């Protein structure tokens, strides 16, 4: 992998794994998210930035800021089979003084067809006090010199899926998952839970027959609040129905939001 | 990646990603057993074998049989880092009618140092009632044309770490976790929990100022039954011993059936 000709951008290819795949002989939606995760990272590090699970960059590591999600929109039209080529392009934009949005799309790298795209939110914060002071200029010219100037968005239609407000689920749910907890495999050097283990989390709720029957197409998922090593979460789903649902995880004791969100399904 | 030479073992190089290192900013143990498990999947596809999980031939198909795992033994010495290149040699040797041995070799890519190896057991079995059966001739010679025909064991030593009794766990374990459940990403395409799965498990059990002042050496593992998809877990631990030595059960919480049970070294930093 590297970046493209004018720098503005991250290309990388990857071969979809035996232990990527599930019940459907494609690649999982954790499989996918990850992959977008690893391309993030490439993408940071080609461009002097932390590594981490923060793209921090002076001035901002010596003020204690960080890069924290906000929102995660995935649409997938295609779920790419064991053994096959993914190739995923990615790159960064400033949304004003609000802070960041990352973009991805998804290519089969045999016939160059688009079988996927993201987009995401990011917000700036402390990382000791968690409080959302999104104000620095000088900081904006630390990552501004490594964005397109001219907009490049992977979902552009006007008023589109991921910028849509997503309500609170009305108890009783319809279906739940209770007592998930993250183990070892999905902590960072940090010792901080995955992005993608709450979408994972998010799914745990869909009964076993409509992943049977249908395919995810799309999931905008919201971050609330970030789950500790030893909290334990409650998943909660209702059709509000293709199929769609509504989304909310929640610490089991408190009832505490983490998350919220969408997920529209398509018949096999 | 690609068989060798010879045809009898595979070789595949990996990077490793930002979503498989740990809190050591190093590859985690589960990331280590996946890369075991490609190279595996891979071995199997390039001599003809099915691609499930079971590595069935043709005879083994037609007589609803199976290869299932009964023990996994990895030996770690230096866990690679974040973009790090790691090529492992994978082969496949007879066990005469008990089944079959997969052995692994792990090493860095630009030092050519040996940083792991690995053995496993594996036994026949009928897919639908779960009975372990003889491996018979007919079975026998279609997987043995892969096979190194001297043996080459990547745990050769007399009476190794490998082929050890794993003892039962006396109540109450010391350490424990509680609730373990599977989730869609560990399941396959036929639903059933990934062997690395369980391997996670047995290590929830470990405390977190273990995990902080030392480093995962030796894993023992036994499979003695599989975990389904509906099943939760429970994790047992008790320490046995600069080196620290636990005892492991992994069982059902519902009747406390056993599942797994095996043995970790650990070694400070
Ligand atoms: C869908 C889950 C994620 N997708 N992407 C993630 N992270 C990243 O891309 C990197 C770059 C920004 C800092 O972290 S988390
Ligand atoms: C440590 C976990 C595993 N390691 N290896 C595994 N599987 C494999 O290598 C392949 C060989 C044919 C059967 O499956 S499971």
């Amino acid at each position: 992998g590297s970046l493209t000709e004018d720098g503005l951008s991250y290309k990388e290819k990857f071969v979809v794994r035996s232990y990527e795949v599930g019940s459907n002989k494609t690649a999982t939606v954790e499989t996918i998210a990850n992959l977008l995760q690893e391309v993030g990272c490439n993408h940071a590090q080609s461009v002097g930035f932390s590594t981490d699970g923060f793209a921090t960059t002076t001035t901002m590591r010596k003020l204690h800021l960080i890069w924290v999600t906000a929102r995660m929109h995935i649409e997938i039209y295609k779920y790419p089979a064991w053994g096959d080529v993914v190739e995923i392009e990615t790159w960064c934009q400033s949304e004003g003084r609000i802070g960041t949005r990352r973009d991805w799309i998804l290519k089969d790298s045999v016939t160059g067809e688009v079988t996927g795209r993201a987009t995401s939110k990011w917000v700036m914060m402390n990382q000791d006090t968690r409080r959302l002071q999104k104000v620095s200029d000088d900081v904006r010219d630390e990552y501004l010199v490594f964005c397109p100037q001219e907009p490049r968005l992977a979902f552009p239609e006007e008023n589109n899926r991921s910028l849509k407000k997503i309500p609170k689920l009305e108890d009783p749910a319809q279906y739940s998952m209770i007592g998930l907890k993250p183990r070892r495999a999905d902590l960072d050097m940090n010792q901080h839970v995955n992005n993608v283990t709450y979408i994972g989390w998010v799914l745990e709720s869909i009964p076993q027959e409509i992943v049977d029957t249908h395919e995810l197409q799309v999931i905008t998922l919201d971050y609330r609040r970030e789950c500790q090593q030893d909290d334990v979460v409650d998943s909660l789903t209702t059709t509000t129905s293709d199929s769609q649902f509504l989304h909310l995880l929640r610490l089991s004791g408190d009832g505490q939001e983490i998350n919220r969100g969408t997920t529209l399904w398509r018949k096999k």
